[PDB]
């Protein structure tokens, strides 16, 4: 089956731009199912967990249609409230029809999410924020239902800032009676991008982006038509590409104010940035200097970017200490780096990376959307030749990364 | 030597006024040598460590004078920028003097803090800022030294939104030439009052509660007058003190926006919360509903109130679990807890609380300040008599919790 | 593709017949290679991973005979002492082939394990040990290989008891020129039975289940007929499905030296154990106690039973706790027990169980051969029907499950 | 008050002699209390906690007298079985007479100990030993009350293989009616000693240093004389202070067989060690090199020599990780360490420590025992002077260190 072909290449140089962002449209389209009417998203990418989760709008009876970066849903005359086993297991990111599909019908009922690659990965937060919304939770065969005679907006704490449940507890709150307060919200970029899509079809959402949200609900809300924000953490990818290859890139159409903890942390590895309105350009520097990195909520250094960072880390300069607080498990990379001749060590959370002369190419295996991504920086610079399995966890949220590599001049190809 | 005493007791019931936040006065003092003239700070908490920060100002040679909870500063002419040994090992909060005296002096040399009852806690976050502005840093048996030509404002990055860092840093950038950006700052309501207490010497530091702070240099500082904030952690003590002893206290002189998560948390475990402009009352439940606690950067939950949290959580009705993330070794109060009673486990940085029917009394021995308020909050509901020792801790940082505590109607007394 | 379907079953009732040990046989059936002649081993599990690791013996061109639980190895002859790519990540036990072809050949090149379900999963040891013994390694693009010009006893520590370090040093130590002492070997069971081949095939090894083995090489090995020791796992499995049924099961053809863990813990839950020379009964009890599990190195309690183990806890009368000491990411299974309605709450290694009244059918997934059948377990405890999906994790290390558990009077089949 | 100060010191080199145990001598003196007559101890090291047990035998009812390391007990006419508050909390070892009053009385009141600097350190695994041999046990203010009608022998399993757990169950079986099974016993050379005592005393003690002990149950022991066995972990913290020195320092009346971990990692670090019958050479290597340490029980690296082998790594030639699976909290020297210019980060468990040229003198405090004692190490290689405080931590595990270092060369002083 299909393999991603990496040469040891080139530095890298050259302009590449950047797609809409996997982690804004996903909520951007659960949040469709709110209105009584058309919605119209752009910029949106053409990836498979986009057309999984289009599948899951059809299956509960709304209007989909994708056509060049652009996704029309018309949600006026949804039928059924039930996300199914298959789907929720497709593509964890379909848990968050539960708030709209809450919210327009007073009642859902939502397969909950197995087992994942990088952690447990419980939903309970979002629970908690439905309860208090006024929904009664049941377990049901695997399936979580919550119900109500009507979503009363009311005060809620998260016990960590969850993306997942700031969504889906923002959603749900948006057609509740009165005003809901998210208090400890998380503040990631597509928390914003999803208020203001919100705010675009009527909503009266306040504070997104801040560590406090307050949404006050309306009875109705319409299609609206929304650019979708760059992916940060594709920008990302390419920004270290340029890091580990000595390399020279423009990323084009991206916004600087998401990617803060990046650009700091690569400047502190040597690289010189020049951030500009719309573009930010990357120069590798000559000798990757070792530096730690902990991930955190936004605007701490992303967790998303925690195995490219690492695969950096392999041929810098000494030492470095790679901590994640933010998933459990999310070091499966770990013994496929070690695989190319890297020097890592793991205890508990954290990963002590001592920095080796070079990598060598090898066979590995992605094993999770952003491993995969760092096992293709691997390839580029290890010597030989590295072939890279189970590559459908890099294709599902990356576009055409064969095409833009190699017009960046680097030598990959996939073969089916 | 010293104990206080404590009897199981009456439910709690009646006001008690808050002091002015320890938190807040301690750094707002340093960034009085920051200024050119005479400060006044109102609202000071009648504390030891209060009274050590003050003499470390007078050691370096600023003119102090305290009465009635008022401190004037003189840092018109200041001799020496040098925090000894001593003074350090006394109170690490002196750190804290770092910043302002690298920006008045262009040097300083601090004392670095060693080993702490809660945790390593090294300072790594505060040179890393220095750096950033130009000071370069050496260790000389056991002293840290920063010294610059001119700070000269930059961007830099907190791997972690370190309180102190952001303290230190801020105030050395109010002092720089040009423009600081803290990313990942920390968003605790001192960081605020000691922005606001800047801008009140005629700083420019913007952002200050947010995860972004912008501080644009100036050439000189004027003293200024200042009201502290409340002490939310002290407000937070006598909170949970209600929720344990099913009673009903009204905690005044207070800010509701300072306390949200502890407040949730309270409500979550069945207390009945009325907040008001300037006060809270607080209504313990009949029967506790245990509760899970993750302490986190503000706005989550306060790992200051984690002791205290914990001493509820030993009788609620249930099993609870308590997630320390913000410092390593936070759990030195557990066996004291286990002598009177409890059943907590702790592996790694967390403990699982299984409700019991009630503590007993026991002979203790406070291990840090919030832990030896945690003991206290035990003695008022374990059976007989509380017997706690090592009390300096506890005096240290909390006003007077023995006449607070006997006009609530419980029984306490301090022998000496 | 296939699943195992459980429906809630009675109580399970009868004897049942334990195969022969998986983890015995793959290292003995390595061994086999270190003598010119013709092993013959009895009592061989017919298991997926017995096949391929005899289709790994063929690949260097050992004689593989295979019928009716006897294997037969002539290793007279052997051709090549390279373990290639796809061999190694069908079965990572393929690493133990090292040991025996650098003490036949004095050199082998080995493709290194991958990421695996359970862990990271280094072999560092192995190669600390080999070097001990005057190899010298190098990586070769994915490949670890280990030559010199004669293998020379030595003394070694073992920086943590690894089973397989422990067999792959002992299997090159048999062919060493003088003594090798493995400090801080594994104590395991399968290592004692692994010694005892190699000492029928005329090795000198002592202190096989001690802290210590002493390794006094010969100048060649002989085939020999060996039977293999009873799988203490699979007897583990049925225990704890007697204790989870409240079932009443005889398990046939054991050692009780090898489970007294199990045996003491399944004790402290309740149950009534009636250990006999070759044989078990366990009584469950009516009410589940609970209890907590720390899993270590033997004779502690085994890795291998946690996941079945907290599967029992999902339902016990309290609060249990379960800490991994030995894997590092083996809480996979945790995410599939809380869609069959489990309580558990994971920090780092420990897991809080929160029994609850009853689990409920639902799909879920293996994540490895031991939460496989931890899954079966919950199956025939949990209301309605449960699906299990990925099964091969299951089919590859026990035999004939469904069998088994349908004539212990449980409802179960497998579905192609 | 009281400092040790330890200067820049010449290469440690001559002969010690290393006293008699202290983790040996502490539970054979609680063992003497099982006794109808008079023992005799020989090697008796003149240590603090020896003198503070000599005193809690003494508030028992013992007859007690120490001359020139001889301690004998005449325990022929007890009359108390309590331990009162105050000797426990001098002495958390007070703890292991609990028992053999058990044993002796049939009843003991022993008080819980609380707060360690090293860790929670519950000792619910000594409680489990007792309820299996048939004491009921409660709990009254502080104190654990344990009493039966008779100790009757049984089967019991470790969780964790508890040095102090092992040794209180053990005194408490020699006395019961019938055979007690210690299942995952304690294997360090303490245990082994132990049990040479109680078999001298009468007792029938089989498998001490094996993973079970069996104690046939006695009636009645009489006083006997006993040689201990030398301190282990003194013997290793002077093979450290060669390797640390680039010494050469015979140590004297040690047993090789207890110290096999050192030996193997010194010698990993680049240490040239000569083992003889009763004493071993240590000849300190011109570069050490980077070696990581996991501690574990015994036979694994020891937790109590943790702390001098992190000193040692703060000079190596690269990255050494030191893990700690034994205690939770036994990190607090890393702040004392750091003051004299190390470069050790910790998460979790595991601190990275990074090689730097040299130390440099500084004010420090000893935290514990063992970590003073590191803190003596680092002083004698630390530029310029070192000064300890709280230097009670370290006289009272270790005999004369100012006069057993300044005899092999090194400057050391101890003002009063
Ligand atoms: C669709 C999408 O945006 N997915 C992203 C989003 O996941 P999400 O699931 O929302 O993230 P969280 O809830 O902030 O999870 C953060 C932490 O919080 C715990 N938690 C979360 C929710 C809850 O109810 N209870 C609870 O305990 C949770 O287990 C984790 O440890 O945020 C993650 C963090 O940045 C990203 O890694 C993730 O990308 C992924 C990889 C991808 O592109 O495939
Ligand atoms: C004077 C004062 O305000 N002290 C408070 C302040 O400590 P601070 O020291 O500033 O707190 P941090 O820097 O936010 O520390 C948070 C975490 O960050 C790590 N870190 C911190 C700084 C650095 O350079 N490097 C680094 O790694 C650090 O080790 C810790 O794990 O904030 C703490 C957190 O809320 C409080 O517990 C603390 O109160 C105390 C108890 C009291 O009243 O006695
Ligand atoms: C074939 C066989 O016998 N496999 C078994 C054996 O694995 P092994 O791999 O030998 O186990 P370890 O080396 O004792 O591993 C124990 C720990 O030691 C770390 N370690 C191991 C080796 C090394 O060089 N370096 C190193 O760090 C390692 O990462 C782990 O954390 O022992 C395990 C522990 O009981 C079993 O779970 C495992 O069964 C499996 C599931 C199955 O049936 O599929
Ligand atoms: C008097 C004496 O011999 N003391 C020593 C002995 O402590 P002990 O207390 O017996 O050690 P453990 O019971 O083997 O403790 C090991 C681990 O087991 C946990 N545990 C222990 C008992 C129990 O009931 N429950 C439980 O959970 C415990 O918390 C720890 O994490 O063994 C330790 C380990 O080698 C030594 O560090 C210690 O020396 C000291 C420093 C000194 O010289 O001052």
């Amino acid at each position: 089956m299909a393999k991603i072909i990496v040469k040891k290449s080139n530095p890298l140089k050259g302009s590449v731009k950047i797609d809409g962002a996997k982690n804004a449209v996903l909520p951007i389209i659960a949040a469709t199912l709110l209105a009584n009417g058309k919605s119209t998203l752009n910029g949106v990418p053409n990836l498979r967990d986009v057309h999984v989760i289009s599948d899951l709008l059809r299956h509960v009876g709304a209007e989909v249609e994708y056509k060049e970066n652009t996704l029309t849903v018309d949600a006026s005359n949804i039928k059924t409230c039930e996300a199914p086993y298959e789907l929720v297991r497709k593509m964890r990111a379909s848990f968050l029809v539960m708030g709209p599909l809450l919210a327009r019908f007073n009642s859902t009922k939502i397969s909950m999410p197995g087992g994942d690659a990088i952690g447990t990965r419980p939903i309970d937060l979002h629970l908690k924020g439905f309860k208090a919304l006024g929904a009664k939770i049941e377990m049901d065969h695997g399936f979580v239902e919550a119900a109500t005679e009507k979503l009363v907006g009311n005060k809620l704490y998260l016990d960590f800032p969850s993306v997942g449940a700031t969504e889906n507890i923002m959603m749900a709150a948006s057609l509740a009676e009165g005003t809901t307060i998210i208090e400890n919200a998380a503040e990631e970029p597509e928390i914003v991008d999803l208020a203001n899509f919100l705010n675009e079809m009527g909503a009266d959402v306040k504070g997104a982006g801040t560590n406090t949200i307050k949404i006050k609900g309306v009875k109705e809300l319409k299609g609206a038509e929304h650019n979708v924000i760059p992916d940060r953490i594709e920008a990302a990818t390419y920004m270290v590409a340029a890091a580990m290859t000595k390399g020279d890139i423009t990323v084009e159409n991206v916004l600087m104010e998401h990617l803060k903890p990046v650009v700091a942390k690569l400047r502190e590895a040597g690289c010189e940035i020049t951030e500009m309105d719309n573009s930010v350009r990357v120069v590798g520097p000559k000798v990757l200097k070792p530096i730690d990195i902990k991930t955190l909520p936004h605007p701490g250094f992303p967790t998303d970017v925690q195995a490219q960072f690492m695969a950096m880390l392999t041929v810098a300069n000494g030492t470095g200490v790679v901590i994640e607080t933010v998933f459990e498990n999310r070091f499966m990379h770990v013994a496929e780096f070690n695989r190319m001749g890297a020097n890592i060590k793991i205890d508990g959370r954290s990963a002590v990376v001592n920095g080796v002369d070079e990598l060598h190419g090898a066979a590995v295996n992605a094993t999770d959307l952003r491993a995969g991504a760092a096992l293709i920086l691997c390839g580029l610079i290890a010597e030989g030749e590295t072939q890279i399995g189970e590559i459908y966890h890099i294709q599902r949220g990356y576009v055409d990364i064969d095409k833009k590599i190699t017009a960046l001049g680097g030598q990959i190809e996939i073969v089916e």
